[PDB]
């Protein structure tokens, strides 16, 4: 949903 | 960032 949040970058 | 996006559910 989140569009891959940065590429796992914004998962924090 | 994100806070896990709900343990990863919220990737997409």
């Amino acid at each position: 949903k989140l569009x891959x949040a940065h590429x796992x970058q914004e998962a924090x």
